[PDB]
């Protein structure tokens, strides 16, 4: 099992729009989007791209500004839907086939083809790419080994070498990565130990090191990150304490400032950020009030603010951001969405 | 003739440091580095990356991290220098061959690969590209005609499309587009008209809008910007007033607000910003001080923060940045530079 996962994808879009992408009652995928590049702008409500989906729906922004959501079918194959044309229309959805177990993970490579990463039936880890920038055909899956029990997660190195972060079934964490950018070469899997009770979050700090939060065996936030620019050794594990009863979400700052939200026992969002810059010490947890059925999912905003989402007790959306003093009161944006994730 | 030129090329290079690369009275490229990716750090100094050039030294990250410097020889070749690994060291300089008359400009394809666009002896635009992601070798030489009397300045559009921007033999601003993202397949060349006495700066908005700024015949600055994301009609121009004594360089807050910086006839650094937010009003024209003998280059830190580099009437380069309520007394980086513009 992982901790609670987060209900929907969202991407600051090309035309600095937030997008939010869930799966409704229906198994259908709906999206959310706000009018206006701002803070506090009016949403569409939500609207149905159709589809059957048995994992979280997983949008992605192809190099060219294009939307693309992927997500495993009731057929258990990799599906994914695209706009035709930047801010848009869509595609109709199209299989890419497989069998897999996982939500997918996605990132552009630095020559602008998109590789999606899934756990197979063998629960190894699988990857299929474009095979030329931001479009089809597709190649051939393939498997990159291990032995996963997390959704997997990948991010770009600062030197353009993409790496896969999962959950072993020893319950450490382990990662593997290209040995050069664009490559279908990668390195052995390596543990980076710990005992993690969530998904893996990734990220990239703003001197080019990937960090890597997971909630603990305790059920406290913990973090561990590369001590080079896109290099190991790693840092060994830290913690940033709290009692977390979710997945961990965390975004940037527009100071670059680190900023981590989790449901904590009381049902409440609660967050961490660091203090001064980038390099600084980690605040103490702090409320930021709702009543919470999903993890949070965070983003910043075309204003440089922090907007999360959360599932209600009503199983609406619903929205918080940061104000110059504080925090907005939550908003329902409505729906009623469900944990589709295809590992809980 | 072009109002006075920006002295140094700066770029927020992949873990998170400013560099920033000049002509010494050699005729040798300099660059300079912060030790650390935060605001007032300490720099290595300058140190030589030799070559002989009769251009501004212009640097661009490849979509692997890797740093290249692009200048025209005393051939009047383009010339080229690179990192061989993500901040690490540096190739020799490699001729790219043909014959330039401006300054380079360059950008990123969706696709990866970088592509140069410079003006030739017939004053035509002129471009060559890598035939793959960060890497040569480099396609053949081609034109896309015009004539223009400013260096071009070039920018991706938010559906992935570049578009480059020089003044014609008529002072407009002239432009023209790929049809399509990484494409041989240009627009024709179109008139944007004003009447402008600087090279233009472009910038992309917060919501995927080209923005054109650039000195008028009033010695005003003028901006112009696309009404619709990656598309025309134009806004036509709008005055931002102040009196200018160079070129203008923008950049944008962290919160995405645009600044506008120029030497004013008092010979001080000026600035002008976007209030509230990035849809915001621009502010009334104030003093940063310094006594400058160079157009300012602007850049954002790791910290979120402008900085702004200017010679000095020590021939030094000089910079000051922005604090919680103002900004910084300027500091010397030391230094001899020239304005090696190859259009002046
Ligand atoms: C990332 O996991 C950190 C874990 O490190 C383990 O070595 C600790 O025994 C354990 O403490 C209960 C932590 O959960
Ligand atoms: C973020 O959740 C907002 C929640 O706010 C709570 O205070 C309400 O009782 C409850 O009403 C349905 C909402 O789910
Ligand atoms: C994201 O919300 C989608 C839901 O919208 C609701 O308004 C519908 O009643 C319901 O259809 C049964 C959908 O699942
Ligand atoms: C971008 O140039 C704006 C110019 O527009 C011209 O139409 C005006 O006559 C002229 O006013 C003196 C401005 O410099
Ligand atoms: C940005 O320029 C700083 C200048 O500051 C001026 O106040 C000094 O007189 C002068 O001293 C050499 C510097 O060039
Ligand atoms: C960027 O500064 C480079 C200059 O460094 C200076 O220290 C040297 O005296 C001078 O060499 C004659 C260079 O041009
Ligand atoms: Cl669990
Ligand atoms: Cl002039
Ligand atoms: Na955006
Ligand atoms: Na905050
Ligand atoms: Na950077
Ligand atoms: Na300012």
């Amino acid at each position: 099992t992982i901790a609670l996962s987060e209900i929907v994808s969202v991407v600051n879009t090309s035309d600095g729009r937030l997008e939010v992408f869930g799966v409704g009652t229906d198994k259908a995928v709906w999206h959310n989007r706000q009018m206006a590049p701002h803070t506090g702008s009016p949403w569409s409500g939500w609207s149905s791209l159709k589809g059957q989906v048995t994992s979280k729906p997983v949008v992605y922004i192809n190099t060219d500004g294009r939307l693309e959501v992927f997500a495993r079918g009731t057929d258990n194959a990799l599906w994914h839907i695209w706009q035709t044309a930047t801010n848009a229309g869509w595609s109709n959805w199209q299989s890419l086939g497989g069998v897999i177990t996982s939500n997918p993970a996605i990132y552009a490579n630095t020559d602008g083809r998109l590789e999606v990463f899934a756990r197979g039936a063998d629960n190894a880890l699988w990857h299929i790419s474009q095979t030329t920038a931001h479009s089809g055909p597709w190649s051939s899956w393939a498997s990159l080994n291990g032995v996963i029990t997390s959704n997997p997660t990948v991010h770009i190195n600062s030197d353009g070498r993409l790496e896969v972060f999962a959950r072993g079934t020893d319950n450490a964490l382990w990662h593997i990565w290209q040995t050069a950018p664009d490559s279908n070469l990668w390195s052995s899997w390596e543990s980076l130990n710990g005992i993690i009770t969530s998904d893996p979050v990734v990220i990239d700090t703003a001197d080019g090191r990937l960090e890597v939060f997971a909630r603990g065996a305790d059920n406290a936030l913990w973090h561990i990150w590369q001590t080079i620019s896109h290099s190991g050794p790693w840092s060994g594990w830290q913690s940033l304490n709290g009692v977390i009863t979710s997945a961990p979400a965390v975004a940037k700052n527009c100071d670059n400032r680190l900023e981590a939200f989790a449901r904590g026992t009381d049902n409440a969002l609660w967050h961490t950020w660091q203090t001064v810059s980038h390099s600084g010490p980690w605040s103490s947890w702090q409320s930021l009030n709702g009543v919470i059925t999903s993890a949070p999912t965070a983003v910043r905003d075309a204003d440089g603010r922090l907007e999360v989402f959360a599932r209600g007790t009503d199983n609406a959306l619903w929205l918080t951001w940061q104000t110059a003093s504080s925090w907005s009161p939550w908003i329902s944006l409505g729906g009623v969405l469900i944990d589709a994730s295809a590992i809980k």
